[PDB]
């Protein structure tokens, strides 16, 4: 079937905003997790899933007679895909089960850890995620092996469909850089928004770069992905030795014996894949990677015996059976044991990115220190092991059962607990009346609001107006915040926030985040009423305010917009057009299609654009609250031309007349171009439609304010 | 940007199931179309489309000062996608405003016409489809024009993305036939279920076939394609001699000069493309087809003057100006207005499927006896246009307005009024106690309601249990249905129905359809019981039974299920694979994926299966409504081979014993196979999930009762 992607391979996407409509999913409307898992009994879980760690099945038999390894590995597998610079991929979502990385050659054979979970999770049902129960199952697969983790947070909803991430442009699986779709470009810097060395990793080729078994530039593209995936040296280290402290590497024979990939395998295959021809094809004879690597001296056994052996040895180059590099101890006595024949042994064996946790200079400090003092490695593992799989998990609201931590950790973006009375309706309405009083105008009040609550992505549940961390580094400095300008805003609005809180009785406050989206309110209404229109904008109040020591400032970068559509704004110059930067912020802000139209053409005519810009600005009514981007928009009066300064900047002409009426960019003219997008324009455009848009207008303003407040979820 | 698409392009696609979500419609949730038209004042509507034809616009001006033509071209093709295979195209979505069909390039310059109308579209907002107005203004250009038609029907409500439709395999736009994509094999043969000649034309090459101006192989290919819109003989004589009464082609100058089409065109473009560079570009210098002919003296007014051109001269091969093949009238004197210039005329004009109309024999004698009586063509024609423009709209019962017909037409496949009182619940209650009680199995219940039921299409709203026509031919002798089983059910049907009828009071009485309706929820209620739960089906009578005078049985063919997954049944060998078919079904019967899989996974329990086959029998209760499909489908006890015999038979063994467990086909394992559906049968085959399999099973079961009910709509 020929389709419209292939006649018009460059149009825009929308079809990323319309995944995960109630028409895919099987649970009914009113289904809620976090009611259903509150319910569960995580006891008994966790002691079905211990009973199986040593219960082997004939069609994948376990490794030591015991499967922990492998759920490590299928657990840090499920929250490794995650990238910092968009928040996409992690565990919270439990895409390990969907296509395509349930068919990732870094993720060959986790389709049978997945399936030996199938007995359990059919057991508890809808009470435990997918999502969840890959997390959990690596956490037991931790403590029954004598490891004590930081603690578990349930809640991540199963998702019934693959999500839309970018992850390459590269055609072939584990390409190597420097082919014509190559992620890399001049010494070795990884395009965003990518954080693994090749198509199908999780992070980096454990032979090396592009396969060059050199210890030392390994730990470059250690460092690199890992800092991609928000993860420190010390944060690495921890985790990279934690983990192969269990188990071992699969690599019996050569490759080639490995069939289809679980997406390509035959239907009989039930939804496994990897089927190997190599003798038996599992077990002792197992190929998943095709290195032949065992840690230590008690695979299942939680020990500080990877630090022991790499440091107590020197290392020398060998290849596995399949032929791939690796690293063996040859002054070693044979003491690692035989996943099958008690009456084998093997020697000690790395890979080439375990010795550069050795070979490393800043990484051997951290080594020698974990070394010497494997309490510390255990605290640290601990904790970067909660961080890896908690990391896409948004607010400590979302955490739910008895094991959360109690620790409140500085990556958690974390918000003060609110310990007094919160102002009532008849309150925000002396707040907004006052807000409006003092002056500041409603492209103020609209803009400022914009900025502290378009920050949060539905990607790993970052950002929005809770802390009011607007008024904090760095987003206070943002050049998308307008810095000298908020600031003013900012200062009139704590005066105001001064003022009520020191009239009141009883402990009754509001906090400045609260405040400044109840002044956006405010400023909706007023806009509202300028066009002669009289409506009430919702208000929840209750976000609290952070403090500066409370927010980590460079973990906070990656979420500066240095493209937002709804402000017109555009950091730098961009290979990608902004037209589709724009469909990508409003699958962040969970918008649908229809939404994003709206809100965009309303922030337009209430004055939200960075630097006051008149592009798009297709109203002579500005700060007044009406449909007339859409009418003067679709209005097919006004021919539109490229400027000749700018090719990104067009010119709206009178077509009989040749007078100046606007200018647009891209992002604005793309509602009048693509077919789909001009259609919702039409609908916002017509003459029957005043109310509809400020309904709709309003209805996803309060969306986009109440993104972060799982408190009321 | 890499898709899992690009890596797994023959994995089974199942975004079709949930377009047309809520999340791409800007409407509300309740919006209601049929309530908004019919507060429309059709009768202003159609004021202004008059004022509309002759207000001429600089951007694009009207040939002859008036926009007829172009607006009659512009409705018959918004119909003209009409396939009877699969019922899908036609008017009745209003997708020549989306991709594909926006950029066909047989819909050059409709982007104009279509633009023209959005000040009406504007003006009236939501009260009038944009679906409804293409159509709309084709009647109103025919009546501006002097011909009277024969009513209107509103009802077509506007969608919001572009259908799944296949158009092809060719990936080349107008490719001629015997390419690697060939839609043609054999002698001429077209495949279905496409209907024209051509990747992006309506029916036929204006030409020829292929380019050959030969009027008598046009003849043919005309013939063929518009059977496969469902026109016969005269139905299609009338309606391109209708047609080509008014207007004309644009061919000025040579194709290349001719850009971009819509969805290829720069943004500033906004919604429009073909930009010419030939002259204006525009008007007396328009190119569209290439072909330069104008049919009549009187282009702008209805005439006889058509069929008096055709037979009255004698015609002569020659080019126009972009070099297409046309002709010319021998020795004729310059008699055909230009649409510009008052001081030029032209020799009459022909296209090679015009002079199809004289060069076919069966078409000779049509339009001679149109040519000789007038009148007959102006009834056959205006009738013709009707059912071309309403073809795809369903049951009367969905027609809006004050200008419907009220003839009531075969094509139409009638149901008669309902004249009596209905059953209520206490005598549908005691007639399903009659049913169980005659001995009828659950299997034969069930399989009896779903076959009837089971024939309704979304695309054009055919079809369904309403009118009983189970029971007439040709759908008593279809193999799917069993013809021999059907009888002996439906004669126990009809005997309870006389008994019932005969022993009513004051005019009660239950129609067959009906009957064989709440039959299958008696089957489907004792299903329940056999399982130990107590289930009420839902049931809404006021079907009617339709006579086999009402039922063109020739028309009902392209109904017939060749594959129905829901049955496991396949009637022959296809290309396209099994599971492929069963996706394709379920979109025609407007399921989601979620509801294809509860559906399949009960009927195959309850023994819908034809030929009472074992494949996907996978329960050890039949005939008891249970999850049993899901949860021995999912059982990882079991291993599952295709036969030598059949590799599209498989076999699940015990994996430990060997021993036989089940049969399946490959409808029956794809949802143990595709990671989406997999992770559906997951939902219904857990521990918790028995109820709500049967409470899910049930609403489906119901809403394919009442697909075709839009009396209660
Ligand atoms: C530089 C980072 C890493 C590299 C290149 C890497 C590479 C690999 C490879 C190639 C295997 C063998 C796959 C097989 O053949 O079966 C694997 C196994 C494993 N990895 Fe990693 N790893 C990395 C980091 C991690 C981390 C962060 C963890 C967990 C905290 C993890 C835990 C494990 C475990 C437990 C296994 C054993 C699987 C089994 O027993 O079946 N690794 N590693
Ligand atoms: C064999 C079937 C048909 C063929 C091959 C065909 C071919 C074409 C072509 C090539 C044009 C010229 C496009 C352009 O250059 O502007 C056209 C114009 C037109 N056709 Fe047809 N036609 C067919 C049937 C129909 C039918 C069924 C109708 C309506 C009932 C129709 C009504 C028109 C009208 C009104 C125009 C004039 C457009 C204008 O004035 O701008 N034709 N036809
Ligand atoms: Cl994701
Ligand atoms: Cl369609
Ligand atoms: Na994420
Ligand atoms: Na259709």
């Amino acid at each position: 079937g020929t389709s419209n992607r292939d006649w018009w391979p460059n149009q825009l996407d929308l079809s990323i905003l319309h995944r995960h409509s109630s028409l895919s999913d099987p649970m009914g409307k009113d289904f809620n997790y976090a009611q259903a898992f509150e319910k569960l009994d995580l006891a008994a879980v966790k002691r079905d899933l211990h009973a199986l760690m040593t219960t082997s099945q004939d069609w994948w038999p376990a490794d030591f007679g015991h499967y922990g390894g492998l759920f490590i590995r299928m657990a840090w597998h499920s929250a490794g895909t995650y990238r910092t610079a968009d928040g996409r991929g992690g565990a919270g979502e439990g895409q390990q089960r969907f296509a395509p990385l349930n068919s990732w050659p870094d993720n060959a054979n986790l389709d049978k850890a997945r399936r030996l979970l199938w007995p359990i999770k059919q057991k508890y049902g809808r009470a435990i995620s997918w999502a969840d129960l890959l997390i959990l199952t690596g956490n037991v697969a931790l403590e029954s092996m004598g490891f004590k983790t930081f603690g578990f947070a349930g809640g991540r909803a199963d998702t019934w469909e693959p999500e839309d991430v970018y992850w390459g442009s590269e055609k072939i699986w584990l390409e190597l850089s420097g082919g014509p779709n190559s992620r890399y470009s001049g010494d070795r810097q990884l395009e965003n928004p990518l954080a693994a060395v090749e198509m199908g990793l999780i992070y980096v080729n454990p032979e090396g770069p592009d396969g060059n078994p050199d210890p030392v530039a390994a730990a470059r593209d250690i460092r690199d992905t890992f800092a991609r995936m928000a993860m420190n040296d010390e944060e690495t280290v921890a985790l990279i030795a934690g983990g192969h402290t269990f188990g071992k590497t699969h690599g019996a024979g050569p490759a080639s014996n490995v069939g289809a990939e679980p997406e390509a395998a035959g239907i009989e295959a039930q939804g496994l894949g990897w089927k190997s021809a190599y003798r038996t094809g599992k077990g002792a004879d197992a190929i998943t990677s095709g290195l032949e690597v065992t840690w230590t001296t008690t695979p299942t056994q939680w020990s500080h015996n990877f630090f022991e052996n790499l440091f107590g040895y020197e290392w020398e180059l060998t290849k596995s059976p399949a032929g791939a590099h690796q690293w063996v101890a040859k002054g070693a006595d044979a003491v690692i044991p035989d996943a099958f024949d008690p009456s084998k042994k093997h020697r000690p064996t790395m890979l080439t990115t375990d010795l550069s946790l050795r070979f490393d200079p800043a990484y051997e400090k951290i080594s020698r220190r974990f070394h010497e003092n494997p309490e510390q490695f255990a605290d640290a593992f601990a904790r970067a092991w909660f961080k890896l799989t908690h990391r896409d998990m948004g607010p400590r609201a979302r955490y739910l059962g008895p094991e959360v931590p109690a620790e409140v950790l500085l990556w958690q973006d974390p918000i003060p607990a609110v310990d007094h009375p919160l102002i009532d309706a008849a309150d925000a309405a002396e707040l907004k009346a006052k807000v409006l009083a003092s002056g500041l105008t409603v492209s103020q009040l609209v803009s400022t609001a914009w900025a502290a609550a378009s920050t949060f992505r539905g990607s790993d549940k970052r950002g929005g107006a809770n802390g009011a961390r607007i008024r904090l580094a760095p987003q206070k400095d943002w050049e998308a915040n307008q810095p000298e300008q908020l600031a003013a805003v900012l200062e009139t609005l704590e005066a105001i926030r001064t003022a009520f809180n020191g009239a009141q009785r009883g402990g009754k406050q509001v906090s400045l985040a609260d405040l400044i989206v109840l002044a956006g309110c405010a400023g909706v209404e007023q806009a509202a009423k300028n066009a002669g229109h009289a409506v009430t904008v919702p208000f929840a109040p209750g976000r609290a305010d952070a403090s500066q020591e409370q927010t980590d400032v460079e973990s906070m970068a990656v979420l500066e917009p240095v493209a937002d559509g709804f402000r017109n704004y555009l950091k730098g110059k961009y290979r990608v057009p902004a037209e589709v930067l724009l469909v990508d912020k409003a699958q962040l802000l969970t918008l649908s299609a229809p939404e994003m139209t709206v809100l965009l053409g309303g922030l337009r005519v209430l004055g939200a654009n960075v630097g006051q810009s008149r592009h798009g600005v297709f109203t002579a009514r500005e700060q007044a609250l009406t449909n007339d981007f859409f009418v003067n928009l679709l209005d097919m009066g006004t021919e539109w031309k490229p400027t000749a300064a700018d090719a990104d900047v067009f010119e709206g002409r009178d077509r009989a007349t040749g007078e100046l009426k606007w200018t647009g960019t891209r992002v604005d003219l793309v509602f009048g171009s693509h077919s789909q997008l001009r259609a919702l324009a039409e609908v916002y455009g017509s003459a029957d439609a005043q109310e509809k848009f400020v309904r709709d207008f309003v209805a996803v303003w309060n969306k986009v304010m109440n993104l972060d407040r799982f408190d009321l979820a």
